[PDB]
């Protein structure tokens, strides 16, 4: 694989994106892309876990790229910057495409924790002509396939964050506090997992999604584990979904 | 193994059950292996067999005795409940009365329900691990108690889904405190591992989530997997994998 470091600036708010590129088998075919949304409570990017995940993800035969997302530091809000952000990823991928053999019909999301919510904002908002032009993102190229969530922040009033304070913090836009209630039949098939024993991120927040998710007829995978496991069941879940390849 | 047929009697209603008693490995080497009461699904109008079948010799590879319990139907006009729960209770009755002949682990028993038996099970495992539910039931009588209650695309919720009139819902049971297990759960209720394919319309998936929430309202231990395809380190079924594990987590698969 090649890494390739890089600063993106949408919306005079650049942010860090670091790129890993698949090596061909024979050194051609196209491989499905995954943009991971790291946790962090906003208030960082986390990669104790993300790191081993990208791997895990690459061995099965695709591109990875982790979008460090806006955080709060410095007395700033998250939205609606960081889904500005995601699209300009998104797009900033069919620039490459070609260049490193991606496959623009395979783009998948990935969020946890804190970054599950913008994964899961987005899904809502980047599937609806309505949202796209009010949080303008009409005119960034390509979309994604689906998403895959991992013990991920849903309502912003479900447990996390514990205050009010740091809720506004994040946004004060009460409109993207709950993802469940932005979901719609446009929006794209999801794979949601997560522990019933966290504490940092209340479960509810999932069911609530996961909900909101068959109500509306989307295609859908919920595995709230009791106690290597989700993996296997992702990329069995994306072989169904057909979009491994 | 060993198989054993029986008809049953308690609350003057009649019920079958077939035992299916594992065998030790060697006569010359016994332990106490767990053992899984099987409600079958069938919608109330009969009982299920072709999933249950396959699902029992699957757990009993596991090493754990099975027993089928075909509990009341509305069959001759009559209702589920509250015989089903009286049924329920007299089958574990039943086996701890036998735990010593066929070398059954009592602090290991196991309660899977599947479909309409979903709803049998669920609403035991609120019913049984509450005294004044336990007394206006009359299972005040009955000796044992399961340790953990398995799901499979379980009705929960009998206003939402399954059935589609009010008719059969009366019919099933006109005691409305008994149309919603999610509601009879409490710190009380037993671990219980839940699985459903989402793409399943027969009976909604909403009645997994319903139930999933309360046990974790009330921070009970609970497992829960919906999967997308509605075919369903690790094998390539899947589920009673799953299941198996969280058993021997749980420490009832010993
Ligand atoms: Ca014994």
């Amino acid at each position: 694989m090649q890494v390739e470091q890089r600063t993106l600036n949408t919306a005079a708010h650049p942010f860090q994106i670091t790129a890993y590129w698949l090596d061909q088998i024979s050194d051609a075919v196209d491989y499905p892309i995954m943009i991971i949304c790291p946790g962090g409570g906003f208030t960082y990017h986390s990669g104790r876990e993300e790191a081993p995940i990208a791997t895990r993800m690459m061995a099965a035969g695709m591109h990875t790229v982790v979008l460090n997302y806006q955080l709060i530091v410095g007395d700033q809000s998250v939205y609606p910057w960081a889904l500005q952000q995601l699209g300009a990823t998104i797009d900033w991928i069919t620039t490459q495409a070609s260049a490193h053999h991606v496959d623009c019909q395979r783009i998948i999301l990935a969020g946890f924790s804190a970054g599950g919510h913008v994964v899961a904002t987005y899904n809502g908002v980047a599937t609806q002509p309505e949202l796209r032009t009010r949080y303008h993102l009409d005119h960034y190229q390509g979309q994604h396939a689906a998403i895959i969530l991992g013990y991920p922040v849903i309502d912003l009033t479900a447990g996390f964050p514990t205050t009010s304070a740091a809720r506004n913090q994040i946004t004060t836009d009460a409109r993207l506090w709950a993802a469940q209630r932005l979901v719609t039949p446009a929006s794209k098939p999801a794979f949601v997992w997560q522990t019933a024993t966290d504490e940092s991120v209340p479960p509810i927040n999932s069911l609530k999604y996961v909900q909101a998710m068959l109500q509306h007829q989307v295609a859908t995978a919920y595995h709230l584990f009791g106690s290597a496991i989700w993996p296997q069941l992702a990329l069995r879940w994306l072989q169904e979904q057909g979009l491994l390849a």
